[PDB]
Formats: structure tokens, sequence, C-alpha cells
């Protein structure tokens, strides 16, 4: 018992930007709310559906829960471009930005810069809704659930880094910038951006990170966050492997200290010196269910000569 | 009844490229067959596998057959790189690439150079079997044969080129050129291709097509091929809509030759006049539905005053 003009009166999922902002002006004088500026929320329907009540709250502080709840009580009576149809962990750099285009002519959003998020899904998948609010102060909400939306409808370190960030050296800060850069397609990020060891880059705040790198400061921060975080029988079928006898044994002699590397005939000849009762091709058979297995790697050799050696 | 040495008589799937090469030789000896050079097959045995029987032929026009035989009596008793998970319809160019580039890793193929296939997925489709072989003597068979593995495991011309191409012009086909080279994101095609209007450009062999442009003309020439080979109420239920007659007389408004672009309220008015008996609201919402489902464009202006356009 609410009336609303007839073009109103249709399903919010087909108003238009401006339909929006009648709709505000319609409800502040119907509710005598304070003031709300024509721009709180330029978007179509489709992408004020998209809001939390959180969002609204953050966008109209005098009104937002009351607007949220008129919309409920209205309401009470996704499909992307052909590139963009992969899980969001696979988008590069380019897809996110064809992600943005897209985005912002489906929802008539503000117009979004095209170096607004400059970095791949995998990158985009650590941004805080604060850090999608800070690089879009006009969509960034918006964005941040149309992302959460696509995932409904649905990282591990170079070597040299896998240890506590609080050990890391100067050398080591400087190592994981660029292995950052290439793994989640950033701007360049000079040499000098971080000169210090782990313990003090744990002690910089976000806005550290953002004054230091505007391009990525976010992603690198919310990384770090990330980092810190985050019986042969069963390593038979860890791998994805039925138990047999004949698997425990030549999993037994490839980690024997001497038979890490090793062949199809001396993994034979060595299962035969102890006693063991299996046949050569079975030998074979099974290094090679290994190798498709992770188990070990098969390195060729011309004539039945390969060596296997246990991962 | 056929014995092949232990590390032969795994299964195929696990033979290396050099186990191929051993398998060619003992058939040969075997069968008493002629001689099999040792690049007949250059593939593991995964490559082997996807290989057809004319494949095999192809390759040995004396002993294919027969080794293709031999392969499913020893027989009796695919995930891609992230990016390319998606119907090859929709891979980029660079997508093709790296295609190829994973395919030749999996499949031990000699090198592919990196503009053996310099085009989008769509293109890649548009090809014959003959042309893999074509672009890539040692691999074609294999890659095409993958690609229509890929197939299982899952081009509408611009409006000024939609007539036949017996009635092109020459100024038609060279926009059909730079269309092409846009759609399927191929190597410049030069203005000076073909000089010539489509009648001619239909006395063209492929083999001319593959002289005036090799990075392009078969592709082209297959372009050409595929252009020459291809009430109310269903108006309706072909655009994904039940018929009502608010739907069917708002519609037949639209088709009057005044009221191709028409406002929701002179619609509604219209209506009227004609003694039909429809609310303004319903108006409305049918004119938004038919905007969602195709039918009409909405085009905004503000306060309920849009105009929709009939399609």
């Amino acid at each position: 018992s609410i009336r609303l003009p007839a073009h109103l009166r249709l399903q919010p999922i087909y108003w238009s930007r401006d339909d929006v902002a009648q709709w505000l002006k319609w409800a502040e004088n119907e509710f005598s709310l304070r003031p709300i500026d024509s721009n709180t929320f330029e978007m179509n329907g489709k992408a004020l559906l998209l809001l939390t009540k959180e969002d609204f709250r953050y966008r109209s502080p005098h009104s937002g829960d009351e607007l949220y709840e008129l919309l409920q009580h209205i309401l009470k009576q996704i499909r992307l471009p052909a590139h963009l149809r992969l899980q969001p962990i696979y988008w590069s750099r380019d897809d996110v930005a064809q992600w943005l285009k897209w985005a912002e002519n489906e929802f008539s959003l503000r117009p979004i810069d095209s170096n607004t998020f400059e970095m791949n899904g995998k990158a985009l998948l650590l941004l805080t809704k604060e850090d999608f609010r800070y690089r879009s102060p006009h969509s960034g909400d918006v964005l941040y659930e149309l992302l959460q939306h696509i995932l409904k409808q649905r990282i591990r370190l170079p070597a040299h880094l896998r240890l506590q960030p609080i050990y890391w050296s100067r050398d080591d800060v400087a190592q994981w910038l660029k292995w950052a850069e290439n793994e989640f397609s950033l701007r360049p990020i000079d040499s000098n951006t971080f000169e210090m060891n782990g313990k003090a880059l744990l002690l910089l705040t976000k806005e550290d990170f953002r004054y230091r790198s505007p391009h990525s400061g976010d992603v690198l921060y919310e990384l770090l966050q990330h980092i810190l975080k985050q019986d042969n029988n069963t390593a038979l079928k860890k791998a994805g492997l039925k138990v047999t006898l004949p698997r425990l044994k030549i999993l037994e002699v490839l980690q024997e200290p001497d038979n890490h590397h090793v062949s199809a005939e001396d993994l034979y000849k060595r299962l035969i010196d102890m006693g063991e009762e299996i046949g050569l091709a079975t030998v074979y058979r099974v290094l090679n269910q290994f190798d498709d297995a992770g188990i070990v790697t098969r390195h060729n050799f011309e004539g039945g000569k390969s060596v296997f050696e246990l991962t």
C-alpha cells in the first residue's frame, strides 16, 4: 500500500538509472527523509538489486536501511561475454578490463576508467569490498557484488619464498614483489618500493601499501595476509590409486636412498634380491601409472631404459 | 598372440615417441612389411591413439591399415590449460597459439612454429583436415583430431554483405576481406589480394586462395564455401514469451506504420482509440518484457517517457 507511478510499479529489474533516481525522490518525499542527493545510486535497477543492505546504509546513512526495506516491500509482490565464461580465477588482465566494460554497459554505471583494476582475476579475488570502493567510489560495491554473484553461479609461493614472512630478508621481499608482479599481472613494481625486510614489511598498514604502490598496494597487502593465514597405503590413496602389493613394493624400492632414480629393470632386479615375486611387465605398468599419478616422473631412454624418479 | 617386449606390452597410452618408433620397427620385421621410415609417426602413444585409420593409410600407404589393426588388436586386451576450457569457438588467436604449445608438449610432436595458425578459434574451425596437414605436415592430422575430440567433450555477415557472392562487386570483395581479417584475427590482408568481383572470385580454386594469401587463403576459401551453403502468435513464441491478448495488441500497435517508435502512454491511448481494454502499468510491463526479449529496444526518457522501438 505504497503508490508508485505506473513506470515505477513494474519490477525494479526493469528500472533505468533515471527510474532509480525518480524512486529515491519519491521515497524522500513519501517518508519525510533527509535530502537524498540525485547521485546516491548512479545505476539501474538491476544494479540496485545486487547491493547489500550494508551498501545501502553506506551510500545513505540517513535513509539507506529505509530504502532497502522499501525495495524488499516492492519485491514481495547473468550471462557474460564469451571470453568471460571461465571461473574468474582464470581471467587475464585483459578479461578483467572487458569485465569492467561489460559491467558499465549492463548496469548504467558512471564511466569506469580502463586502468581502474590493472591486474588479473586471481588478484581481483584477493581484494576486499573496501578496496573495490576505494578504486571505484561510484560503482565498487556493485562490482564486488557482481563478482560474488558470478562465483555463486559456478596460490603457492615459489620455493625460495616458502618460509614465514617474519624471516624474510630485504632481498626476499624484493623477490616476492617481482614474483607477485608476474603472477598477478600488475603494473611494474619498481625495485625500491619496499626497501626493508619481512619484519618491517609486517609493520606497514594497508594505507602504507597503497601509498608506496597506488597500482597494486592493496593486492600486495592482501597477498601478504593470505600468505600469513595459509605411510605408503595413504600415499597411494592420496594420489588416486588402489593399494596393491606390487605397488607398495615398487613404491618401497623407490624410497630407498639408492633407488630414487631407477629404471624398470633395475627396480625389478632389486625386487628379486629382496625375495619378491613380481613380473617385469608389471614393474613397467606400475611405474607408468605412478608417472601419470604424479608419484614419479618418467625420464625417457630408448628401448625400455627410461629412468623413473620419485617426485 | 603377438609378442612385444615388456615395455611395449603396456597400454599404448603410455608409449613414448621412441616406443612408437620401436613398435613400428618391430611390426615391420614381424609382418615382413615394406620399410617404415623412423619418421612416419613422430608422436607418442597418446597421439597415435587420436589418428584415424585414414591417417594411418596416409602416413604409410604400404602398411598403415595393417598398423592400425595391429593397434586395435593390442587395445582389445583430456584437460586443457586453464584459459582453453572454453568452447573453441571462443578461443582468441593467442589461445590457439597456446593450444599448439600445449599440444606439442602433450603429444611429443615436432616443433610447431608459433605462426603455424595465425587466426582465432572460429577460423580454426573453418579449416579442413587437409588444411591442417598442409599447415603442419608433421602433426596436422593429430591436431585436427585433437580438436574434434575437444568438440565431443563439449557467423553472420555484416549487413552490406548479405547478398549472394555471385553479385558482389570488386568493392564488396574488398569489404569482405577486411571484415574477415577482423572477425577471424588474421594477418593483415593487403587491399590488392583479390582485385576482382564475386563472379571471378568464385572461379578461383583453393590453391589460388593459398597463393594469393599464404597466411589466410584456406580460411578465406572455406569462409566463402560456408557462406554459399548457408503471424504474431509465433513471433511471440519465437522470442520466448507466452501469448496473451495484452501482448498481441501492443505488438499489433507497434507494427502500425505510425507506431514503430512509440512511448508507453501513446501506445496506451492508441489501444483505447481501437476500443481495447488494457491498463497503463500493463502497457509498461509488456514493453519492458518485449525489451528484454529483443522484440523492441527501450530508448530512455526521464519520467515514464521512454520510446520503444520495434526491432
